[PDB]
């Protein structure tokens, strides 16, 4: 199943940020609160916001930051790309060991969806090849963050900013740079054509085998380049030699050569699933990485 | 999508409990630690244990309870059904508001999977009609708990004890009473044939309607009894009065009476999808409860 990281270390950092009649979430680390800069916009601003111009016209006291029942006093602010950094007069004692990372398409992360500074749910997402994410975000979710946890260190990789007309989601890293060609303005934006994350589909097929499910296997094989020709035809991402190497552990554990699983996936792409299902799904799942599969197995 | 509750309030309650070399997880609330009673078993005792006899040989000082590397001194112990309650000399300062609840089949909950008292991941589970769950549990996961969070309050509903031959999982409520006919012995045990969670399929159809996907709404209705008799022929659960009631909010939100939706579902069962989809799927989903549908749509 899709397993998220335990969210407690991130919950202790969520706060509420209000400017005017706009409220969203902020991430409170040490004495800084990070949040989406469009909190400073009104309606007459969202269509074409000149953020530097809007920001210079704001005072520290226009920002209401609430951590539970407590107001944190903003004593300074600055903007880094699409993120606002509010300096507050109080250190968060719950700040975890952390770093800010920019993730690559195909990598996964956990999302802590929050509303009014309060955590609501946690779930696992992948950065799509077209740099959207298929999230579950509603009004007021902006400033919710995505993260991974290694040992006790939280690597923040995503802050939420918007929902596209197709229902997928877009946002930034914690330096405020969008993933993808998107802009924080209230305009309908389309993404590039999405593709399926092939290395993840293969990891998920190896997972279905580990759990004693192998109806889709076959006795055939393929070269890497011939597989990639078929993959690209079906709008799957190409498989690199690093992907093959990354899949080694799963190949060893199951005794199925990577290119043999590529031949299985080729058959599935060309034949369909013919009503059958894999690990419960009627569709090929591509939001489990090799590491995700390995860890959980 | 399956969305778990934020796990932090439960992370703050996880500890490890060791007897000899047998280690599993425990739940520390106020000054009591709750854990599976088979921690007192040697791997060879698990084949068929006499729990009462094993416990009589135990004393407080035989239990190693640790929050991380910090030992919690045990000052009393008792067995309640299949759980051990270890009184400790420190009240957990991170104890949330909580209650212990026994859930019904079809209800969902979040599982915080733990190993050696350390949380590894959180995911949403549904209690199947045969009283198993499709967990992702490895050796050392026993004592991991399932829960829901309402307002300030953590409702603990599941504690993990065992894996069945088919790979599904079985466990107890926090009073130590197993869900289903299972016992905590290392013997071969089988789950009843499973069935589809009708109330959750209906919730899913309501969610489809809320999203404007409503081709399957027909002009008919049915009685609850007639629907239950048909549904069982398709390996669907019969509905209870409680199921009808928990669909109330979604029925009010859409204006579609519960029994009309039942008639729509009956047609889908009898005639199939005819190649159509619902919410972008030809399969009817049965692991989203009426509450889950509301949680996500709002
Ligand atoms: C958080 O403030 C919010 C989250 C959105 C709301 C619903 N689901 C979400 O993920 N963000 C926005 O509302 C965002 C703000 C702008 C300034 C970046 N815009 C948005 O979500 O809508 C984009 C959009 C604009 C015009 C249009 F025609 C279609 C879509
Ligand atoms: C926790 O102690 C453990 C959880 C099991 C182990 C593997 N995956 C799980 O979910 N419980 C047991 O091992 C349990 C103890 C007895 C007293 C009930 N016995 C059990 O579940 O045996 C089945 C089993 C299957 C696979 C496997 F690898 C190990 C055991």
């Amino acid at each position: 199943r899709k397993m998220a990281f335990p969210s407690g270390k991130v919950e202790g950092c969520m706060v509420q940020v209000t400017c005017g009649t706009t409220t969203l979430n902020g991430l409170w680390l040490d004495d800084v609160v990070y949040c989406p800069r469009h909190v400073i916009c009104t309606s007459e601003d969202m269509l074409n916001p000149n953020y530097e111009d809007l920001l210079i016209r704001k005072s520290n006291h226009n920002f209401l930051v609430q951590a539970g029942n407590v107001q944190l006093r903003v004593i300074g602010h600055s903007m880094q790309n699409c993120v606002l950094k509010l300096k507050v007069d109080t250190a968060n004692p719950k700040t975890p060991k952390y770093k800010f990372v920019r993730i690559q398409p195909g990598q996964t992360f956990s999302v802590l969806a929050c509303y009014n500074g309060s955590p609501s749910g946690v779930y696992q997402c992948a950065m799509r090849p077209n740099f959207t994410i298929k999230g579950s975000f509603l009004n007021g979710s902006c400033g919710s963050v995505g993260f991974n946890i290694d040992y006790d260190c939280v690597s923040f990789c995503y802050m939420h900013h918007m929902e596209l007309p197709t229902g997928v989601h877009a946002g930034t890293d914690l330096e405020g740079n969008f993933y993808g060609p998107f802009v924080d303005r209230q305009t309908a934006q389309a993404a590039g054509t999405d593709t399926t994350i092939t290395v993840n589909v293969l990891a998920w097929l190896y997972a279905a085998v580990i759990n004693g499910d192998r109806w889709f296997l076959n006795r055939f094989t393929t070269t890497l380049n011939d597989f990639n020709l078929v993959a690209m035809k079906y709008n799957y991402e190409p498989l690199t030699q690093d992907h093959v190497d990354i899949l080694g552990p799963l190949s060893a554990q199951t005794g199925i050569a990577v290119l043999d699983m590529c031949a299985s996936l080729k058959e599935l792409l060309q034949n369909g699933m013919n009503g059958r299902t894999i690990l419960g799904s009627a569709l090929l799942e591509d939001e489990f990485t090799p590491f995700d599969v390995v860890r959980q197995c």
